[PDB]
């Protein structure tokens, strides 16, 4: 009503129920809107957010509609600390279930978690949007056991400089191609070959990249031309599609609409 404007959402509406962790940003919470609908609540700490500059591209970002893509309800900015709106997903991070062992996965489904990540990045490239952070560590679960990809875009509002250049402590240095780590070169490659490094994850259960290395000592690795090997439950045709994302020239590695062909023809034959 008077006056918000479509992108923004009234705080008074949310009644808060259950705290659900703690990310680099704050707190999450699980709640309701008006009453009746789940959402889940991220708090931007003070001092950590370029706040003017997120807003304006939460504009855009309210446009963006995938089924496969976890959906912005709005912000609440009249006021600090801001909030982040969102869809409740009530089986947390893909990086954790993949650790749990209880589920005891049939290979059958590690592909179409990796089907349902590759949805979502087509649907992106289709309107020219970087990740620029792809990891298990970032893709969500819900109560059905469907995965959806989030927190899209959201490293360029970052303020502390650990998490932003290459020299930085805190830099995704196991999800990069080598043009990025000697030259600083992003593109719709550099996420192709995170989209690679996802699958691995995947398919060791969530094991970490090179997990003998230090991140110094995996940058030297990858200049030299040598890289991670087949996880014991990959079939050889799917090891071949992971491996096709890595390629030491960029102009050679394939689009996303290229690998979900892939994965469909071997959902075909494996069953
Ligand atoms: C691996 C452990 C972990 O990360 N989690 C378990 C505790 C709950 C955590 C969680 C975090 N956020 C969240 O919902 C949101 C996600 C992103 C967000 O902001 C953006 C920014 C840019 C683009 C898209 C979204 C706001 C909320 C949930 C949840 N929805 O249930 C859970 C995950």
């Amino acid at each position: 009503g008077l006056g918000y404007g479509s992108w923004e959402i009234d705080p008074k509406d949310l009644t808060f129920l259950k705290e659900l962790g703690t990310g680099q940003f704050g707190v999450v919470k699980y709640g309701k809107w008006r009453g009746q609908y789940d959402v889940a609540i991220k708090m931007i700490k003070e001092g950590s957010m370029s706040e003017d500059e997120f807003i304006e591209e939460a504009k855009v970002m309210m446009n963006l509609s995938h089924e496969k893509l976890v959906q912005l309800y709005g912000v609440c900015t009249k006021q600090r600390p801001i909030f982040i709106i969102t869809e409740y997903m009530a089986n947390g991070c893909l990086l954790n279930y993949l650790r749990e062992m209880r589920h005891r996965f049939q290979t059958q489904q590690l592909l179409e978690m990796c089907k349902d990540v590759c949805e979502a990045m087509e649907y992106l490239e289709s309107k020219q949007f970087l990740h620029r952070d792809l990891a298990a560590r970032n893709c969500l679960v819900n109560d059905q056991g469907v995965v959806k990809v989030s927190d899209f875009g959201l490293s360029r509002y970052v303020l502390d400089d650990e998490y932003t250049s290459s020299v930085g402590s805190k830099f995704p240095v196991r999800w990069s191609p080598p043009e990025v780590l000697m030259y600083s070169k992003f593109s719709s490659k550099s996420d192709i070959w995170a989209f690679g490094v996802l699958m691995w994850e995947i398919y060791s259960l969530g094991k970490m990249p090179y997990e003998r290395f230090t991140n110094s000592e995996t940058a030297e690795h990858i200049a030299q031309g040598l890289r991670l090997y087949r996880p014991h439950l990959a079939s050889e045709k799917v090891y071949t599609i992971m491996y096709s994302c890595w390629h030491e020239k960029a102009d050679e590695r394939p689009t996303f609409k290229i690998l979900l062909s892939n994965i469909l023809d071997v959902m075909d034959e494996e069953s």
